[PDB]
C-alpha cells in the first residue's frame, strides 16, 4: 500500500558520504533498502558573494548550496543535525520527499553546539530541495541554507559521464549589487522580492571561468538542478544546447528536447545534456537582467573536436559573457582587500580595471582601447580621455552623446550611462585605462568618483 | 464535431447548489446532460484580512474565493448574475471554461440591484477560474472577485474520502501587513505586483488551526486549487507529503508524484493527497516570504496513528508556523477594537502580545522565556528587561547586538531587528512579557512604540 | 547518432523568405534537407509603442518581434547579419535551437555598416527565440531584440486555416505608462523587473481593433507564441476559449484542453485554436494588470454564425476591452502631434478624449455619459460638472464620495482617484466631456490639470 515498500532495512547501517557542490556523491549501486546514517552540520560564516563583497552565509555543511545527499527509495534515513558550536541562531531541516510535518522540522530543531536526529523511510524516488525550516524561515533560506537529497529509484538511474549539483537562489544584500564590504541581509527587499544577486552555488562566478563544469565532445551529462529560492522561479536554459530530459521532483511526466524549463521556487529538476561540439554552454535564468546583471550564469565547458557541418562558429567571448569569459576576477578582490587596508597602489587598480573592463567596456571600445572605426572612438591614447580625466568619470556614469573628436576623427553617437557601475568599479577601470595604450598614468579614486556621481 | 457533444438536455431542469470555501458540492452523479441553473449573488462587504485589519471585498457570494458551481461536461447552463443593491460597482463575470467572448462579460454587466443572465454549454470538462470582468478589471479582482467552477467528465472524477476548496490571491492594502483598521486598496502597489497579502481563501489564517482542512491516516483528499491573482503565479507546494495527482484545467496532461507545482495567474488545478502519517500539512506559496510573511499558508490536518516506520518525528509547532500553529489569534482582534473603542486593558494588550509571542520571539526566547542557555537570553524575570523597558522597544524594532549581562550570564550574539512589526505588535508583545514570568508589569503603549520608531 | 540526421543539403540553395509579424511564412513543403541562406538586418529606429509615445527600438527587420524565420529539420542555414550603417551600437544574434556556443552570438558580431556570416545545422525540431546578444545583454533584449524560429519537423506541421505570429515582451520606459514624448530606456525598472508596459508585437494596441487576428467559425489556428521577456513569464491565456494543444520549443510533452499556460522568459510555444463562435477571444498575460493596464491584449476575431445553443451571449465590448475596443485610437496620436507643434484644437482634444473615455469612464457613466439611475451620476448635460470644471479635474485625480447632487437626484457613492491618468488624458477626457451632451464647451489643459495634481 504505502510506496517504497521493499522490506525491512538490511544488510549494515551505510554512514552517508556527502559532496559539496557541484560534485555529486556517486550512485548508490544497491539491490536492498538500508538504514542510512546521515550526518549534516550546520555552518554560519562569512564568505565572498562576489569580488570583494563578504556575506555571512547559513550553511548546511560549509556550502552554498548545502551537501548533497543520496540515498534509495525504500530506505530508513536517520538524520543528524549538528549545529556548530559558533552558531548565533538555531536551525532545524525540512526535507521535500519526507513523509511526515515539515519534513523533520519540528524533530530536528537544533541549538548551537548541539545536534538533533530523526528517522524516515525514504518512500519517494526524486530529486529534492531540502532547506531550513526556523522562523524567520525566510530569512533563513536567503541566508543560504538550502541543498539537494536525491532518492534515486530501486534500479538506479542510468549512467551518464558525469553527473553535477547546480542550485539557484535570490540574495538580498543591503547594498547594491558589487558594492564591496560585508553586506548585511535586507528584510525589505526580501520581502518585497528584489533580490541584488540571483546565483549559481551560492557566489558570483561560481561555475564560470576557472570553476566551469567539464565534459567532452560524445559525453553525457546529467545535473541536478535546484531553486532554493526563497523567492523566484526561473527561467531555466541552457544557452547553446538542448536537454534531452528534464524530470522534476519524482514526477512520472519527463519532457524531452527543451532549452528552457520553469522551475519553481524550491523545486528541482534532473536534467540530461549529450556534448555535440566543444565551447562554453551556459545555464541561465533567463529572465535575462537576473543572468546578465546579477550573476545568474553556470558554465557547462566542452572539449573536443570542431564539427564545422554542425556549427561553424567560434567560442564565446566577453561580448556575451562580459567579464566572466576570463578564468576569474581575482585581481578585484586584490584590489578592495588593499583599500580596506590603505594600501591600494595604482597597480593594484590596474589589474581590478582590466579585469572590469572585459564586456562591460570592451564591447564598444575593444580589448585593446582601438574602438572601431567611424563607430566607437579609441580609449587607447585618446586625446579626449587625457584632456579632462574627471570629464571621462562623467561620461562613464552619465553617458556621452553628441558630436566629439577624438585622435583627429569625428564620432556622433550615444555612450549610454552606466551608473550602475560603483565608485570603486569606475575609478579602478579609469586606471586602468589611464595606465594603457600610452595614455598619462596617474589614477582615479573611488573618492573621486563619488563626488562626480554626487 | 464540438466536444461535450451528449445531446440536447434531458430530464428536468436543476438548481444548482452552489458552496462557500472551502467546501465542495457533493458529485453530480448524472448520465445525462441537463440544463442547469446557477444563480450568484455579488455582495461588497467589510471583512477581516487579517486580525483588527478590515478590508472592502468585493466577492461573488459573500466569500472569497467565491462559490464553488460543480457542473458536467455537456449540460447548458443558464447563469444568472445578481448585484446586491447595497454595491456601489457595476459587476460582471467572465469564466473560464466557456465558449464565447469574455467568457460570459458582455452578458452578465450587472448594476446595483439589477440581474443579468445568459446561457452557454459546458463543452469543457475540468476545473476552470471565473472572476469579475468589469473595468478596471485588476481592481475588481484584486478586491476578491474570483472563484472556481468545476465542469465534470461525463463519467464523474474517481471518488475520494474529501474535497475541498483552496484558491490564492494576492492583495494590495495602502498600509503594510498587519497595520491595522480598514485598509484601502492600493493601485499603485497593485500595477508593481507587490502585494501586502498573500493569502488563501481570503485572510490570514483562513485554514489554519481551529479553521484547518480534516482527514484521517488513509483517506484520499482531492483539492480543486485556483489562483485568482490578479498578479501572482503560486509555486504551490504541500510541506511534508506530496501529491499523488496534479491536474490543470481540463488538461490531458496529468503530472504523478509531484510536491511543487508552478499554478499560473488565473490558473486552476486538481491535486490529490493520499494521509499517510498523523499531523499538519502546510500548503503553501514556496516564494517562501508570501508563505511566511504574507498570509500564504493553509494547513490540512490528519488525524490517526503513528507510523515510526514511517516517521519518527514530531507534529509542527510554532518554529515552523510561527503564530499560526495556535487555534487562532483572536485576542489581537480583540485588543484592537478595544484600542479603536479607548477601552484597551493591560489584560487585552497582554492576551494579545500571548499570540503575537508565538514563533516570532519564542523561536529564541522560548515559550517560557527561558531563553537558552549560553545562547538566547531570558525574558522570564529579566532584570535586563526591567532594568529599562524603554531600551526592550528599541530591541524590538532595531535589534541587538554585542556582549550584555542578563540575570548574572553573559551573551554575546545577535537579535536581528524586527522592524516589520507594527507599534501595536511591539507593544502588545512587551506588554505581554512584561506581565508573565515575574517581570515587573506596567505596558507598553503603540504611542510609544511610535516615538522609538521616530 | 546526432539528430536530424537526413544527409547533405540536396537540390539548389534556398534563400529564405522571411515575414513580419503577425503573419508566418509558407509552410517548406519540402522532403530533403538544403542549404538555406537567411538574411537578417538590425535596424534602429523610432517608432510608437503607444499613441503619442516614442520609443527607440533596436529591431530584427525593422519590427518588434523580429522577422520569422522558417527552416525544416536538418536543414544547413548559413546566417547573415546585416546591421544598418544608421545603428549606433553593435549587434549580434543568439537563437535558439543552434547547437554551439552562445546560438551563434560569438560569430555574429556586427558593427553598424558591417555583415556577418555562420553556419549551423538545424538538428532541433521546435519553435525558438532568437535575440540580440550583445552586452549589456538586457539593455538589447529591452529595446526589442528578438524574434522567432520555427524548424519544421522533416514532415512538416499539420495543416491549418491560418498561422499568426505573437511574441510578449516587457518594456521599461523613464516616463510612466502613457506618458508622451519620446521615452528613453530606463535601467533601473529594468533591473527591477518593473515594466512601464508589457506588449505583443512592440505596441499597445499592435493586436487589437483593426489589427485584430482573423479566422471564420470552423477554421483551425495555429499561433507561434514567444515571450521575449527580457523579464517576465506570461501566465498567457486565451479568454472565453480554449487552447487544443499547447507545445514548448521542440518538446516531446503536448498539453491538450488547457487555457491558460505559463510561458518562461526566453520561451516560446505552438498553440492551436479550434474557431466554435464568433466574436473577440484576447490573448493575455493572465497576471492582470499587465494585461489590463500595461498593454497586454491581443484579438482573435472570430466571423461567422452565432450557436445559441453553445453560447447566448454578446460581443466584448469596452466593459472588459476598455479603450481597446474601438477600432484604434489615432486622435490620442494626432492630439499629441498637436501638442507638440503648438497648434492643439479644442476638437484635437474632442476627438482624443472620446477615444479614452471608453472603458475608462463609460463603465459607470455609459458611453451616452448618462450615468445609471440612483448609481452613477450624468455627464450628460451635468449641472454639478458646469458649476466648478476645477471641481471636476480634482474628481477624475483624486475621486468623490460622499452625498452629491447631480441634475436634481442624489447620490452618495464612490468614485475611485484615477491619478494613473496623465496630464494630457484628463485634459482630453474631460474637454471631451465639456464639449458633448449640452455641456457648456470651453476646454481643459494639460497645464490646468499639473497644478490640480500638485
Ligand atoms: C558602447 C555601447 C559603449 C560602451 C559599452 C562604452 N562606451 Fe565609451 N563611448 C562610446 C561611444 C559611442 C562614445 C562616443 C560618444 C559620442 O558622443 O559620440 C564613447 C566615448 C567614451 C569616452 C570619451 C571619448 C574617448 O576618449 O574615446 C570615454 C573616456 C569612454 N567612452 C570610456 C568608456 C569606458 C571606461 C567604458 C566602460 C566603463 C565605456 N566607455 C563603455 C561607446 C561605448
Ligand atoms: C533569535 C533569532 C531571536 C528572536 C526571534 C528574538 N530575540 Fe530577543 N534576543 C536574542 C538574542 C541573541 C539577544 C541577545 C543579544 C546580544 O547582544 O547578545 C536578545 C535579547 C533580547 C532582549 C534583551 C535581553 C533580555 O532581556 O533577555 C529583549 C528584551 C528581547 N531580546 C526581546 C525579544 C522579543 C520581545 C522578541 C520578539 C519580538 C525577540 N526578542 C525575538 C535573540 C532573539
Ligand atoms: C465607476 C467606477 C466610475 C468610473 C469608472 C468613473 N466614475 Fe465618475 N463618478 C462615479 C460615481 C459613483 C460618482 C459620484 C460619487 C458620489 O460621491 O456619489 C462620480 C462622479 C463624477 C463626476 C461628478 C458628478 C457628475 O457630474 O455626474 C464627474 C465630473 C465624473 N464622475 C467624471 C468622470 C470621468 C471623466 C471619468 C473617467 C475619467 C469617471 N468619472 C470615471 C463613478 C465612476
Ligand atoms: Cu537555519
Ligand atoms: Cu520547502
Ligand atoms: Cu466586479
Ligand atoms: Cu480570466
Ligand atoms: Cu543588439
Ligand atoms: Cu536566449
Amino acid at each position: 500500500k504505502l510506496p517504497g515498500d521493499f522490506g525491512p532495512p538490511r544488510g549494515e547501517p551505510i554512514h552517508a558520504v556527502l559532496t559539496s557542490p557541484p560534485l555529486v556523491p556517486p550512485p548508490v549501486n544497491r539491490t536492498y533498502p538500508a538504514k542510512v546514517i546521515v550526518e549534516l552540520e550546520v555552518v554560519e560564516k562569512e564568505m565572498q558573494i562576489s569580488e570583494g563583497v563578504s556575506y555571512t552565509f547559513w550553511t548546511f555543511g560549509g556550502t552554498v548550496p548545502g551537501s548533497f545527499i543520496r540515498v534509495r527509495q525504500g530506505d530508513t534515513v536517520e538524520f543528524h543535525l549538528k549545529n556548530h558550536p559558533s552558531s548565533k541562531m538555531a536551525h532545524n531541516i525540512d526535507l521535500h520527499g519526507v513523509t511526515g510535518p515539515g519534513g523533520g522540522a519540528a524533530s530536528s530543531f537544533t541549538a548551537p553546539g548541539h545536534e538533533s536526529q530523526f528517522t524516515f523511510k525514504a518512500l519517494n524516488e526524486g530529486i529534492y530541495v531540502y532547506h531550513c525550516a526556523t522562523a524567520p524561515v525566510g530569512m533563513h533560506i536567503a541566508n543560504g541554507m538550502y541543498g539537494l537529497i536525491l532518492v534515486e529509484p530501486p534500479e538506479g538511474l542510468p549512467k551518464v559521464d558525469h553527473e553535477y549539483y547546480v542550485m539557484q537562489g535570490d540574495f538580498y544584500t543591503a547594498g547594491k549589487y558589487r558594492e564591496k564590504g560585508l553586506q548585511p541581509f535586507d528584510m525589505e527587499k526580501a520581502i518585497d522580492e528584489r533580490p541584488s544577486y540571483v546565483l549559481f552555488n551560492g557566489a558570483e562566478g561560481a561555475l564560470t571561468g576557472d570553476k566551469a563544469l567539464h565534459a567532452k565532445v560524445g559525453e553525457t551529462v546529467r545535473i541536478f538542478v535546484g531553486n532554493g529560492g526563497p523567492n523566484l522561479v526561473s527561467s531555466f536554459h541552457v544557452i547553446g544546447a538542448i536537454f534531452d530530459q528534464v524530470r522534476y521532483e519524482g514526477g512520472t511526466n519527463v519532457q524531452k528536447n527543451v532549452q528552457t524549463t520553469l522551475i519553481p521556487a524550491g523545486g528541482a529538476a534532473v536534467v540530461k545534456f549529450t556534448a555535440r561540439v566543444p565551447g562554453s554552454y551556459v545555464l541561465v535564468d533567463h529572465s535575462i537582467f537576473r543572468a546578465f546583471n546579477k550573476g545568474a550564469m553556470a558554465i557547462l565547458k566542452i572539449d573536443g573536436a570542431e564539427n564545422k557541418l554542425v556549427y561553424s562558429g567560434k567560442e564565446l567571448d566577453s561580448v556575451y559573457l562580459g567579464d566572466r569569459a576570463a578564468p576569474n576576477m581575482s585581481a578585484v578582490t586584490k584590489a578592495t582587500q588593499a583599500s580596506v587596508s590603505g594600501t591600494l597602489t595604482v597597480q593594484d587598480q590596474v589589474q581590478a580595471g582590466r579585469a572590469l573592463f572585459a564586456g562591460t567596456c570592451s564591447v564598444c571600445h575593444q580589448g585593446n582601447g582601438a574602438g572601431l572605426p567611424g563607430v566607437f572612438p579609441p580609449l587607447a591614447k585618446s586625446d579626449f580621455l587625457a584632456a579632462d580625466p574627471k570629464r571621462a568619470m562623467n561620461i562613464v556614469l552619465h553617458g556621452l552623446n553628441g558630436k566629439i573628436k577624438v585622435n583627429g576623427q569625428e564620432y556622433d553617437s550615444v555612450m549610454p550611462p552606466m551608473t550602475q557601475l560603483n565608485d570603486d568599479e569606475v575609478a579602478n577601470i579609469l586606471t586602468y585605462v589611464l595606465n594603457s595604450w600610452d595614455n598619462p598614468g596617474g589614477r582615479v579614486s573611488a573618492e573621486d568618483v563619488k563626488k562626480v556621481r554626487a
